[PDB]
């Protein structure tokens, strides 16, 4: 069901997605062992993901947590870099792309650094990087991320250095404890709560 836009360099939405990814980039405190060395992007694509089956699927959650939440779905733009990228374009979040281990158990975790979630896309911990020169830093070969459209609902603030959402909860949101230039994780634990609305192909860039 699924088809790939490609958005023009010219248009509005290539250029917002473009600075939402570029501007969320932080210096994390493994010194860039998991996700590389960088301080920005070179942008190659962006593209519309078009799947009407799994956006009735998402806006139905939707309307069900807003309605348990005074018309409220807490709908927010996040990244999301997985080695199933390219399952979850086709078929949708589900507990198959959770990370099982995760700070806020088994569940799907969303990041707004674009830089936390690069981490992750050749695996937990940056895996073994790239598949061709196995090198977590690679600038050379194209890595994607999801920039996503995911509903929080009612989340619960864990303070901080598939399961189930807390009693009463939606979601669990991780605030950063330590690290003031961190922002915000967050963990769903149902797949339909979010929907890859933008796929980003890009490479990380050597900082001169
Ligand atoms: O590799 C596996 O075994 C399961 O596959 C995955 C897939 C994705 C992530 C993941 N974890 C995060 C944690 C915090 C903030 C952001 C993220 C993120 O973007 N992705 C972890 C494991
Ligand atoms: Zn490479």
């Amino acid at each position: 069901g699924t088809i790939l836009i490609d958005l023009s360099p010219d248009d509005k939405e290539f250029q917002s997605v473009e600075e939402e990814m570029q501007s969320t980039v932080r210096e994390h405190r493994d010194g860039g062992h998991a996700g590389g060395i960088f301080n920005r992007y070179n942008i190659l694509k962006i593209q519309k993901v078009c799947n009407k089956k799994l956006w009735e699927r998402y806006t139905h959650r939707r309307k069900e947590v807003s309605e348990e939440n005074h018309n409220h779905a807490n709908e927010r733009m996040l990244f999301h870099g997985s080695p199933f990228v390219n399952a979850i374009i086709h078929k949708g979040f589900d507990e198959r792309h959770a990370y099982i281990g995760g700070m806020f158990g088994a569940g799907i975790y969303f990041a707004e650094n674009s830089s936390k979630s690069n981490q992750y896309v050749y695996g937990i911990g940056g895996g073994t990087g790239c598949p061709v020169h196995k090198d977590r830093s690679c600038y050379i070969c194209h890595r994607q991320l999801l920039f996503c459209r995911v509903t929080l609902g009612k989340s619960f603030l864990q303070f901080s250095a598939m399961a189930h959402s807390p009693p009463g909860h939606h979601s669990v949101t991780g605030r950063p404890s330590v690290n003031g230039l961190a922002l915000a994780e967050y963990v769903i634990y149902r797949g339909e709560q979010a929907y890859p609305e933008y796929l980003i192909t890009y490479q990380i860039m050597r900082p001169e």
